[PDB]
């Protein structure tokens, strides 16, 4: 696009892609402003790292993050699949 160009090592990119993405279901809906600035900030330092979080505290040590969104990033990088086990 002239200047933004794709990026070459994809590091993030899925996880962002999964924060960003829902992260729209949130704002898009009435009642969902407090997790929508829970993926839109992680998501932000997230996609805009230079780094790969390797646990979950790499990921609660950026700025913008907490522990609930942070918490979702530890379970990425434990096993990566994410069953639908809700107990």
């Amino acid at each position: 696009m002239s200047k933004r160009k794709a990026p070459q090592e994809t590091l993030n990119g899925g996880i962002t892609d999964m924060l960003v993405e829902l992260a729209n279901f949130e704002k898009n809906v009435s009642q969902a402003i407090h997790k929508y600035n829970a993926y839109r900030k992680a998501a932000s330092v997230i996609a805009k790292y230079p780094h790969k979080i390797k646990s979950g505290a790499e990921a609660k040590k950026l700025p913008g993050v907490g522990t609930k969104i942070a918490e979702k990033i530890d379970e990425f990088l434990a096993t990566g699949k994410l069953r639908k086990l809700e107990k």
